[PDB]
């Protein structure tokens, strides 16, 4: 019968679909379905925020959603979802998804093969984060090669410390709800690591076009990381919707004082996107007062972080830097702060909680995520992108 | 245990989600972020469909969203769902949204906290309808302050008088499904006190791309009004996607006949709008041969409706109370016809009917509310807007 | 109590919902919405492929869904899903859905109601995909009548045979899972018989956009197509994932070979949708490494049958043939090669297999299928789009 490890039985012997709820099921699945609309998201977004382009990455953004689909295919679900990993990255126990069925996930309320359709859903998005930031007179033959690449040892490794069975984050104590760490500040310093070395209407209605996209997309993506159909998952959307609001007022007030009274449309769509990113790690765990907080503080921190666009100069993937790495850690940090065990227990979920709950060691355990990502992220996605420039034929830019 | 009132109970104590069905619950939350959509969908509706324009309300939706969060998050649900309130409205009791968790709401089969986030997506929809009437060369800064007041002294009222608790509507014994009064009405009234007091293509996608995501988000709307995962949840999901048919195919026809044979794709788009809205108070409670009917007779009704453009001029907010505000009229007394207590009884729900059975009475209970409805929307909005000209340095028209 | 036949019961005596899974519902809900989407995909992507044109197709769309609505409600569901029907078609039991409620439909797993909803959205996709073909220069009041007759006589003969009760092509031994058949075939050879007889960007994001819309809403095509909200739901949707994804990746290679080393973005995204028609029919039948061959193989033979352009010349309808019509057939015959019965088995369904499990009997049977597909959908097409013209002030073409 259920044995737990495998396919988890026989097909003809036992109805696998008995271990899980079928509302808990068609929740995340819905889900799935609602973040991969964000990818569509980030393209029409920063193409229409791009001031500067080569190629249209609004498709450049279906670019990804097929090579992000052949990886995690080929090794990348296996690699951050295995059964039997170490705890730096799991195994190749499930090269090309074999045997990736009825078993419950490192998520124990779902399925392998509904897990792997949703969490299959976040490489993408981090890959469009990524092609996002190198677009500019970028080839598109070598780009495809990198993504695959960057994606097996940049985001593989980072993913299976926050998520996996035996990642080292996870044991740590470190709690990330919907992944700051793996997504935006994977992709938000890995696009810094691209503005180092290899580096108005008319297109306004893309952002807004673009953002609406995303606000839209992000309830599938925080609501469905509480992996069930409990009611911490529409809490979390509670959340998430008012850090998008609370941050994207805060954004249009600040530059109306910084600049004069200056207009500012594309402020409160940034400001939106500044809170969606500040309460992604931090959702599932927060109390909802203090998820305004978490709109306001990031939409601040990346207001000012936008305006080192002049004392050093650099556009080309600041955008994406300047919100989700920064408006990730921002938050990343802030979770240690607010995080309460009164709120992971809505669904049962036990954590010892951050400082709202006198757990002053959290917000240390908080900071040791961070770093490893930032870093991670940084360091070995330069290696690769050197590397990269150094064969002829397969360029990257020109 | 259970206790009903407040929080519900303590999430370390007792589990909170043992009394909801986890798939009325999940619908409710897909649900949810299909009637968001909605709000883009006027944006980009009403954007493509103004014939003169100062900001492209399709980025003022997305400040009404922010807006509308806000007050909503602040005292907005209070105001309409506190189960302690009195008759014209509810308590403060839910200010800033405490103790606002695992406590059947005044819909008993989902949590306060899933129909805080549902529900909350209509004051949204009503606010950018609002929003997009006055959006010619009107101030930005006190426009979202005008909002927050609209919100707290138009909507939560008549919201509240609708879906209340001890609402007087309720216990009358009118019949209102997804709203049309609260939202429709309320926001088709209000947006003549504006056109009265401070009163093609290259623009045509944006009507139809518009119109689209407004269609496709009714099936959150009016079929997550159900509240629960039962089929007549589904039901009248098939009543509002044909009233949509039989509503744009009438239009389409009706103006081919008046002005000679001439040719009207805006036509068609707005019929569709013209029969969603006329639907609405009615979706869950009428026979599908009837739902043709409530196509039908808006589309007719507000195709007149439109051409009060030229025997009284103004245009500025006309084809918002075009559509809202004499469509959900002309449903909200149809539902008075059709209203069957044998539709209703598809997941139990007890009502006495309305003509269909002979409950005489009913149609006399219907024109009770949409006249309150729409007087308390203009007297109240009326008040509001000309002392918000009354001072200079918030003005809202120039 | 429960009869099964009929409305299945009485609303005052009986509680309907007890027969099926609030979670098997609520998925086919959100499906049903999901699968509404991919008409402005059509639009938008067609319309932005055009390389002519007459009217805005995306607005083409909308009149589609008013007009399939109709037909659906008038008769067009009858004759599918009656419990009645002879073996060629079904009965007319029920003529403006009287008596569609409560009774467990042809899919025993969820309610007449709700199967008539979700079905209704496949009759609609195709009206979009057989009105696109021929939009140029055509009149407008006829072309609504060429569909409502069209989808009578052509749409729901095939459907019936596929989906439906007595059906001969059910009882043959034929698989057909989300229908490439009904939807793909019927509209691919039903678009070849208008280009015989009555036969660059700022135009780039309008296909681009359009696929997208397609690639979301296909989840609630396939993976809604296993009828309830079990674990096989989740597998389709990771095989039509992957499908679209090496479906795009191959068909950019392709022509990167066949001319030069040509750039091709409307490649990928016709690669994309290459795929997905060609995993249509076999989404819930086939091995997770086998859907990568349907992505390929329908993106290759696809290209070519587009190169069949120049070699007949005509061009009005010919890539939706050289998507839906050829990509359908590859499809329907490669299912016939990977059916499994050890992936049907996951909620159950028993089927005899494909090769996979030397049923080699099977190949034929689905060799059966197209071939009466193609040929019905080609020559009843053809009778009245000539007998269409026969009558001067009800046109068709100029």
């Amino acid at each position: 019968q259920f044995t737990g490890t495998g396919t988890g039985g026989d097909v003809f012997k036992v109805d696998l679909n008995e271990q899980f709820d079928r509302a808990d099921m068609v929740w995340i699945g819905t889900a799935s379905v609602l973040v991969w609309i964000m990818i569509p998201g980030v393209g029409l977004l920063y193409s229409g925020i791009s001031r500067k382009h080569a190629l249209s990455l609004m498709w450049a953004a279906l670019m990804a959603a097929c090579v992000a689909a052949f990886q995690w295919f080929w090794w990348g679900y296996s690699l951050v979802f295995a059964h039997n990993g170490s705890v730096f990255l799991g195994t190749l126990q499930n090269f090309c998804l074999k045997d990736v069925l009825g078993a419950p996930s490192i998520v124990k309320t779902v399925p392998d093969i509904l897990f792997c359709l949703y969490q299959g859903m976040f490489a993408a998005v981090t890959a469009i984060l990524m092609a996002g930031a190198g677009c500019e007179r970028a080839r598109l033959g070598p780009m495809m090669v990198f993504l695959f690449i960057w994606l097996t040892v940049v985001y593989c490794p980072i993913a299976y410390w926050t998520w996996g069975g035996n990642g080292w984050l996870v044991s740590l104590g470190a709690l990330d709800f919907a992944g700051g760490g793996p997504v935006h500040e994977n992709s938000g310093f890995a696009a810094l690591a691209y503005s180092l070395w290899l580096g108005k209407p008319h297109s306004v209605s893309s952002i807004v076009m673009g953002t609406i996209f995303l606000w839209f997309g992000w309830y599938g993506f925080n609501g469905g990381s509480t992996g069930n159909s409990s009611m911490r998952s529409w809490y979390a959307c509670v959340n998430t919707n008012l850090a998008a609001a609370t941050g994207g007022l805060t954004w249009m007030l600040v530059d109306w004082f910084r600049t004069g009274g200056k207009w500012s449309t594309v402020g409160l769509c940034m400001g939106a996107i500044a809170g969606l990113v500040g309460i992604t790690p931090a959702a599932g765990y927060v109390p909802v007062y203090t998820s305004v907080i978490f709109g306001i503080v990031p939409a601040i921190i990346c207001n000012f972080a936008v305006d080192l666009k002049d004392l050093l100069q650099i556009d080309d993937g600041m955008d994406v830097w300047a919100l989700h790495g920064v408006g990730g850690f921002v938050g990343n940090f802030m979770t240690g702060l607010f995080a309460a065990d009164y709120v992971a227990m809505i669904d049962g979920t036990e954590i010892d909680g951050g400082w709202m709950n006198h757990h002053w060691k959290q917000l240390g355990y908080q900071l040791a995520g961070s770093c490893a990502v930032a870093a991670w992220s940084f360091t070995v996605t330069s290696i690769i992108l050197l590397a990269m420039d150094r064969i002829p034929f397969l360029r990257i830019r020109l």
